[PDB]
């Protein structure tokens, strides 16, 4: 199937129109999506106002298989993180439903984590390849576990920092090196350039790699209601360029 | 007169509909889109397909007198943005009296990237602890034109703004330091600061369409041109208006030191 | 009295010469010995090689009420250092108290490496231009034990010196974070502040010989242990003071927060 | 010969004794002398009150070519640096003696790149062996030249970082990602660990390997008088790890 797929920014994010989300997608349907996300790293479907939380459960399923820690979420996730990256299995996706929308305010940003990687001269990849971080649940807006800083994607292949808030420091340098490395390899994934920023309808549904992305969600609007809903899919250990797992710890 | 006013983002920038944009508008219209401009920092308009080179000039010239900077054919003001400005500033504050106002029309538009984000320097100001708004206020920096994408001055970093007497921080890429530093000092300094100028909360993106215009407060904004579209297509026309010279909070006044 | 006083550095540290440190010295000699150290804020005697761990404790007392933390057996409060301190801090500020003194003698000094350098915490804040020690009076931090060679206190960053009236820079590896910032500028703004402490001209760097003895106004001062002798022995016993509870530019007073 | 020889400090530095420096020492007195500065990065004459300005000059050139820019300094040099590189072939050691000494501050510190270099760990090692930096003299104490960030040192092979005061910006990469790499690299050679401090008297005498060391003279003496003078001697071009050599553009 080719879908109706309309590019957000120049390189990562598409809108997904014609479709309306259920449990009772087909399976080309599904994969089309599957390859959409991979693609694009975040997806967006409008209007899904039918949808509500058990349609959103049965329609997850149809992705991969559920994992705990449907969260609701109403405090803030303003850091740039990826979802549960203190386990050593964390989710492959999200997908995060729209309950209730500020009138203004309430955005959500997604980092394109394998294109970060890609655009790191060449030296400075291969550093990133080599390196490996401790994340840890310290920081949770809702265990240490060692991931290498560059993750080889079990499906694109594609190569991206995996890194975050959720990182406690990098393995083996001091703390003024561990913090000048991070701020480099992470100013590269919040990039103006690698993300894309939503601005959310009651309704709307976005589904990310957290694979291949981070994402910041814009603490802007004061009291003004919002609440979103998120379901987690369960993913793969980590494997390194020099094909290492990672290890909770 | 109330325009009809849709807000984009918590702290910064709104939409304005019904409007259609010419040299021909009246006092009142002008009014509301200068109210609207201050309290909202930036505004945009949708589908302007009407103007072009001569309008974008005329309509200029009803919020204040245009100022040039090598221009494009046929106009006495209008820079001609293409073949990129990805980087956090405010409109030429290498000068002594920078723009107050730029106004910005999309040309041609990238079917995906060319996007540009304002952020709100009001906003950066107010959210320092008391301690660091206080010592903001006593600082200066030397922006310069070595880094510019389309001259010497000092300028306070919190510029009191002329009409609605809000503070801005008064920094972005043509700082070349904080006047009084070492340069490890300054880049600290300038880091903290400006680290509160873009945090994504005090920032507003727009998606451009041809035919889409528009118009900042560059007394109290910053913006940055996403460059993410390859070699996509973009053309984007911009107008500045003359400003005043920046008053800081003691009332002190930027000069000029090289030029 | 006029003890025989040589500068070791522009800006701290003096050797003492021709004083045999007792647990008898008299008051005349002590009081000598505590002008030089808080003008000096390192004082040092070579060739106390008759000195003990008991004569150590005994000549303490002669400049305050010695404190401990496990100690040295035979003794009420030394400490041994040794199988390394070599982060720049200021002693023990993780408790509210924190002594005014330590005295250090080396028992066993490497051949080569094994030296220690002392910052002027007191010129560290002198040299801040105006508007950056206003907002250094304004600060307070948290410190805990998490990092310890060898709890959560909240200071002042800057210290007003209970003897001298100088106000000293209150910082050091101890620091947990500034109160009242995120994460990215608390590190600015202790990167700042640290970077002035241990600015080469505010250091004295000393190489230690079996017998040499250091004398420290840990009010004012930070130090470090140089780790650069392998797996030559170094061994250093210390005594601390107790000290007084920090007071603020604007007398506020330090509080210990988790213990 | 071996002379007497007494390290400074644990990784860098050290004493001669029993040598009076001459224009008229034998090739012997010469080559263990060249030797020491190799294997302690700077060395130190005490007491050669005897020299003056034609005997420090004749006694330099035992040592190799002399190049202008005999230098006085009298207007302070307190930032990390290596000798001219800004040039291609910058000095490969400097001679200076104290002529005026302050009686208080005045002091002099040398840092050992070669251990710089060594101490990082691996993956950092490899990065640092691929960067190339742009040094000027926009900044000089007393021309834009490329050279690689480790420089392959002509006669120990020790592999050591060649940075400082005088690189304007790491050739390759944004501004941001310059200033932290450049502090990583950096702040592991002036770690107080990798350095030895020099307080001087009236005729001490020090010569270092410019190859291999940065060095930074603190003002702290005010208006006390002191005066040094320095003779350096012509270098080689650097090699990087590749082979790869220094270009002046
Ligand atoms: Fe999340
Ligand atoms: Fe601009
Ligand atoms: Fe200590
Ligand atoms: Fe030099």
């Amino acid at each position: 199937l080719e879908l109706d797929v309309h590019p957000v920014a120049g390189r990562i994010g598409a809108e997904i129109r014609g479709v309306k989300l259920s449990p009772d997608l087909d399976a080309a349907t599904v994969e089309a999506i599957q390859a959409a996300l991979v693609r694009h790293k975040v997806i967006f479907f409008r209007g899904q106002t039918h949808l509500d939380d058990q349609s959103q459960e049965g329609f997850a399923k149809l992705l991969g298989e559920p994992v705990a820690h449907l969260l609701q979420l109403d405090q803030r996730a303003n850091s740039w993180h990826t979802d549960v990256t203190f386990v050593e299995a964390y989710p492959k996706a999200s997908i995060l439903r729209s309950v209730v929308a500020p009138a203004s305010g309430g955005d959500t940003v997604w980092a394109n984590t394998a294109a970060a990687y890609q655009e790191l001269p060449e030296p400075l990849r291969e550093l990133a390849d080599k390196l490996w971080a401790v994340h840890s649940n310290e920081y949770d807006y809702a265990y240490e576990t060692e991931h290498p800083v560059v993750r080889v994607h079990p499906i694109s292949g594609e190569r991206a920092l995996q890194l975050g808030h959720f990182v406690k420091r990098i393995k083996g340098y001091s703390l003024a090196d561990s913090q000048h490395l991070f701020a480099v390899l992470q100013g590269h994934v919040t990039r103006l350039e690698n993300t894309v920023r939503w601005r959310w309808e009651a309704g709307d549904v976005a589904i990310w790699d957290n694979r291949a992305t981070q994402h910041y969600a814009v603490d802007d609007y004061g009291t003004q209601p919002r609440i979103v809903r998120r379901v987690t899919l369960a993913g793969e250990v980590p494997v390194g360029v020099d094909g290492q797992l990672s290890r909770t710890t």
